[PDB]
């Protein structure tokens, strides 16, 4: 899939708002993927064990991997389609060593665009949700193939 100008510049306007707050879209972000889908939490040997929504928004380790995530997720988006080469250390560590099936990254793709809605319903409408959501999904493909590349496809 190839995403115009005008779809880009939809999601990197209102990426440009997320990144006035890194940390608290991360937490935002994290913590509605663990809610709505409790088995993701699981994945997280570190995080695990945290029991309640309170437990996960005092929790700074979360924060700062929330912060992770979206900064390495944010370079991905700025360039535009021609991501290969950051897609491949992130392909590697999610299909080898931490073993995230693709459907995860559908709801945690869902999770983002539910945190954007909320957050910023004036530069998320419609059209830049459509932009979004077009822009996760040609990620997912392209992590989707590389997976297979590497031998897991999940
Ligand atoms: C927008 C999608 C995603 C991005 C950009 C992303 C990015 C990252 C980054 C940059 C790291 C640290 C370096 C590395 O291990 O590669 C990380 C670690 C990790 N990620 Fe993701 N991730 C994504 C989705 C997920 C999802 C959906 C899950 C699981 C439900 C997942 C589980 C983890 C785990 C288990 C770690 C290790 C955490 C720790 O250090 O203990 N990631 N991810």
């Amino acid at each position: 899939m190839v995403l115009s100008e005008g779809e880009w510049q939809l999601v990197l306007h209102v990426w440009a708002k997320v990144e006035a707050d890194v940390a608290g879209h991360g937490q935002d972000i994290l913590i509605r993927l663990f809610k709505s889908h409790p088995e993701t939490l699981e994945k997280f040997d570190r995080f695990k064990h945290l029991k309640t929504e309170a437990e996960m928004k005092a929790s700074e380790d979360l924060k700062k991997h929330g912060v992770t995530l979206l900064t390495a997720l944010g370079a991905i988006l700025k360039k535009k389609g021609h991501h290969e080469a950051e897609l491949k250390p992130l392909a590697q560590s999610h299909a080898t060593k931490h073993k995230i099936p693709i459907k995860y990254l559908e709801f945690i793709s869902e999770a983002i665009i539910h945190v954007l809605h909320s957050r910023h319903p004036g530069n998320f409408g419609a059209d830049a949700q459509g932009a979004m959501n077009k822009a996760l999904e040609l990620f997912r493909k392209d992590i989707a193939a590389k997976y297979k590349e590497l031998g897991y496809q999940g």
